[PDB]
RNA sequence: AUUAAGACAUUCGUGAGUGAUUUAUUUCCAUGAAGUGGCGU
């Protein structure tokens, strides 16, 4: 009560959590939350999935692999773990992001350190 | 040799004295130095 400093971080903390569980989900020390607007997103009328997605398989289809010991997610369910598609037609992807705010940039950091995407 | 002759409308005289191109009039009104993270699933 007598420290704003600590108030302040926490209140921050919180607000950056909460948007990112919102928008691109939290993943950062062993938790992951799946980001809401994906699942939403994925239980609409018919489905839209991630622009992220697309651009990582693109990147996976040419060459340098992605860090991460894991797989796009292909909607909701436990573990639903995927690099593929199923055998009719490709999901209907959109940039799914772009209505909470334009980027202008991705960041993709490949397996070998020291190169980014 | 004739009711004739003689005679500058001339002298003097500064177009001058006093007089702010001045009184009044907003280079103003409008507008976010602001938008956005991502991978490490």
């Amino acid at each position: 009560t007598l420290d704003f400093i600590y108030i302040y971080n926490q209140i921050f903390s919180t607000i950056k959590k909460d948007y990112q569980i919102l928008k691109s989900g939290y993943n950062f020390r062993n938790e992951y939350i799946k980001s809401l607007l994906f699942c939403y997103f994925v239980s609409k009328y018919p489905n839209y999935r991630w622009e992220k997605r697309k651009m990582k398989q693109l990147i996976k289809a040419r060459g340098y692999e992605l860090k991460g010991d894991h797989s796009p997610i292909s909607g909701i369910r436990e573990n639903d773990n995927s690099w593929n598609d199923p055998n009719p037609n490709g999901y209907n992807y959109a940039y799914i992001r772009a209505i909470l705010g334009l980027a202008e940039q991705y960041e993709f950091q490949l397996e070998t350190p020291y190169q980014k995407a």
